[PDB]
């Protein structure tokens, strides 16, 4: 699950995994953590 | 709910806790956050 630290953060993810790049490589560049959880931390919850 | 950086920082807090000191005062001694949550940030997992 992709977790992000605010909306642009979520935006920047999602955008990226459009372009086929991986969830490190769109991790990355969007500040979100991959967890493999349900639920997002307090801290990175969009 | 109290968030620690470690698990020496839980203890520190526990055992502060048995003294009768307050969460604010052991929470400084121990590197916690005192939050109003039902869950803890990532980066005080403890």
């Amino acid at each position: 699950k992709s977790c992000c630290p605010s909306t642009t953060g979520r935006n920047i993810y999602n955008t990226c995994r459009l372009t086929g790049s991986s969830r490190e490589t769109c991790a990355k560049l969007s500040g979100c953590k991959i967890i493999s959880a349900s639920t997002c931390p307090s801290n990175y919850p969009k």
